[PDB]
């Protein structure tokens, strides 16, 4: 069973809730999420998780030291550390499916900024680490993208359930003045998925040209 | 203040959390947001609120019945309606400024598989739609998609290219690693150089497309 550990300023945010994908894959005994509040690992009165970025700079950097000790009593040699950052990788459906089926997950959650890179480097010394971002724009942390990669990966463990997918209609045939297209009642599968390809096509050709080559 | 209402068929999912910069925005009184049942909407026994997709397929779709009801309510003309799916126009930061300006947002959180593109279709003829991808892979609904949504809009709000290279803090010697020394000079200009360096060596490395390459 896939063992999930988030690391985070932000556990409540993080909590798991029953009424969703993940709390299902949960309940199901697919999957096992614990999320750690990172202040466990400060060293100070004020659990201060932070610190001015050496250069000079706005924002703060995440403290090496007290990421150093989570990461040592969470992570172990078969661990492999997603570390979001909109720096990172891009995170994708293929890569969703090579982490479906690992043991141990262990998510970094840090602000955007980033979190010295030094326990990144330290890390993979001894463990497999990916950095990684879910999209061209930029969060305050990486709290939500956390949420994301749970969600993509978790929804491909057995059990828990190119071109753009077109639109999709179900009863009734008829609503406010549009009806479904005939072809999809014709029982003529063949021609449906010649319909569904053409559909596919030229949404692809709208909404992400980026796709087809060229 | 900004206005963000989100429907959804996983109301506690999407609740706002004190303890998140979407909290914060709330608690500053710089956005509203509230979190609408899908099945409130709903007038049969079981609260049914999808079908088998007309042509077959996997999955189910989301009964456009429903969805009319509920956005007739929610919305009005002046509504921009964010729709998750990973069959849509690309969400990016550019639209996270847009979006960081608008009254009225409304989220149509659903199943991937979709909702019935009537709905959206319908809703056209009467305010503006955006439906949107935030990435290229598969949620099994938009529930962490719109999540993800307000966490880039909300940042930008007043009141509230390339990629960055490794960034450093204290102290300068750790398990044997070195800060890099240029960071430590207070050369401004030399720092700059090499941010900027690391910055062209790690986007070209990561994420080629940005600097117009392949793959
Ligand atoms: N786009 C992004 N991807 C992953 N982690 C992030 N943290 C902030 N923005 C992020
Ligand atoms: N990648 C994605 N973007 C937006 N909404 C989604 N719903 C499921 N997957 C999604």
């Amino acid at each position: 069973s896939m063992k999930i550990d988030v690391v985070t300023i932000f556990p409540e945010y993080l909590q798991p809730v029953r009424q969703s994908l993940p709390g299902k894959a949960i309940d199901a005994g697919l999957v096992d999420v614990a999320v750690h509040d990172l202040r466990r690992w400060t060293h100070d009165v004020h659990k201060s998780v932070d610190d001015s970025p050496y250069g000079g700079g706005p924002g703060m950097v995440m403290k090496p030291t007290v990421w150093g000790d989570a990461l040592d009593e969470i992570c172990t040699s078969e661990t492999l550390l997603v570390v979001p950052t909109p720096a990172g990788y891009p995170f994708t459906q293929e890569t969703a499916w090579q982490w479906s089926t690992e043991d141990h997950l262990v998510i970094a959650c840090g602000r955007y900024e980033g979190i010295d890179q030094r326990v990144a480097d330290d890390a993979a010394t001894r463990m497999r680490v990916r950095e990684v971002s879910i999209g061209d724009y930029v969060l305050n942390g990486g709290e939500a993208a956390a949420l994301v990669i749970i969600e993509a990966v978790l929804r491909l463990v057995p059990g828990v359930l190119s071109l753009l997918e077109g639109p999709s209609y179900t009863r009734p045939p008829s609503w406010r003045g549009m009806d479904v297209p005939p072809v999809l009642l014709s029982g003529d599968h063949a021609k449906i998925a010649a319909w569904r390809a053409e559909q596919s096509r030229q949404r692809t050709i709208e909404r992400r040209p980026d796709l087809l080559g060229f």
